[PDB]
Formats: C-alpha cells, structure tokens, sequence
C-alpha cells in the first residue's frame, strides 16, 4: 500500500489479523493434540477452518476488485492461562527424553548422560545433568528438571526472546578416563513466547558439523510468555459478516 491509502491498509490489517487468529487456532489445536485431548483438538481445528474461510474471502475480494467484506468483532474462549496446569506460573520445565543412535565407536556400553544449562539472571546460571544410562547408543533418559523464572523481569523476557537451553551429551569414561563430549544441542526458547511447549528431536553438533545421532527434548511452561497480548486478540476476534 501507498502510505496515504488508508482503506488499503485496513485491508492489509484485516488479513494480518485473520492470519494471526489462524495461527492461534493451529497452535492451540496442536497443544490439545499433544495432550491426548481429541475434543479440544477438533474444536480448534474447526475454529481454524472458519478463520481460513474468512481469510480466503478477504483475499478473494482483493484478487478481483470488490469492496473489502464487512466485518465485526466477537470473542473466543481460548484457555491460554491453563494449558499445562501441572506447572506453576513461575516454572519452566525441561525434559530430556532420549538419545537416538549416537554416532559412537561402541555399540552397547557406550554410557551416556546429558548436562543441561539454562540461562538465569545476569548471565547466567542453572546447570544440572541426567543420570547415567548404561549400555546403549539410543538411551532413554526420562528426567524432568524445573527452574524458577520471573515473567516480570524484562531481562528474563530477554532470555526467552534471544537465548536458549544448552544440552551437552557425554560418554562416561571409565577407570582413570575422563568423560567425552559426544555432541551439543542448543534449543532456542523463543517459541515459548506464543506456545506453551517445545517438543522436538535435534541433531548432535560439534561445530559447525553434524555429529551423528539426535536428542529428543521438551521445554514446557504453564502459559506462553506473551499470554497477556494473546488474550487481547481473543477478546476482539475479527469475523466477517454475514
């Protein structure tokens, strides 16, 4: 749009608003899917469907040359403050789930453990580690660690915006033998600004250089960092007439 063309810009914002609403539908749908909640899942998929229809209607009016569709505001109940109720408002949880086929020299008794480093106030702190699984290239750690955050501190918001959690995978050197760094995994925290968990599997790295196997990890909060402004969107749900 030309910067003086206000009706054009309204049209752009209509589409942006609906695209943001679509994103919220899919995210929430995906949270309910991950939690074995079939009914919430279909619910927010159906909400996504209606948002997409309106998105298509607006794009179509623009593809031809018709007036923008009339619209109005409604509300939608997302329950953003209450996904992962198992967690305090102040709590971030890290789950080291499993290693997958580390590229080591041993088959069995490769013995492994994972160190976790989570940045805290005035860089940094919080460090911990998993137990030592024994005798497998594909370990099944299943350990959860909780830490305290301050959503209020703008430098904690810094950390979620820009920074991440470091996972170091170590082989347990035996008698008079030190431990070997098998590989590193670094997971950015910023998806937690609008989502309430990260869950993926990541390649063990050396540099700059993929090592071999993978590590599967979860990072979970009670609600997204930017829950407050997500709620504002849900209070003015843009919906086309009719």
């Amino acid at each position: 749009c030309d910067p003086t063309d206000d009706i054009c810009e309204i049209g752009v914002r209509m589409e942006e608003q609906l695209a943001k609403q679509l994103m919220m539908c899919k995210n929430t749908r995906d949270h309910h899917k991950a939690m074995g909640d079939v009914a919430g899942m279909n619910r927010f998929e159906n909400l996504a469907l209606t948002v997409q229809k309106d998105l298509d209607l607006v794009r179509y009016s623009k593809r031809k040359n018709e007036p923008l569709p009339k619209f109005h505001y409604e509300k939608r109940s997302f329950n953003i403050v209450h996904c992962n109720t198992d967690l305090t408002d102040s709590e971030l949880e890290i789950v080291v789930v499993r290693g997958i086929s580390y590229n080591v020299a041993n088959p069995k008794d490769v013995d492994t453990y994972v160190r976790v480093e989570f940045p805290l106030l005035n860089d940094e702190s919080f460090k911990t580690k998993t137990n030592v699984i024994r005798d497998t290239s594909s370990p099944d750690y299943d350990e959860r660690f909780k830490v305290d955050i301050q959503r209020t501190n703008r430098q904690f918001q810094r950390i979620f915006k820009r920074h991440g959690v470091k996972f170091e995978i170590y082989s347990r050197g035996g008698f008079l033998r030190s431990d070997t760094l098998i590989g590193t995994v670094n997971v950015k925290l910023q998806p937690l600004e609008t989502k309430c968990e990260i869950h993926d599997t990541y390649d063990l790295m050396d540099g700059r250089k993929q090592v071999g196997g993978k590590l599967e990890v979860k990072i979970r909060v009670r609600n997204p960092i930017l829950t407050k402004q997500m709620e504002h969107i849900t209070e003015k749900w843009l919906v086309l007439d009719a």
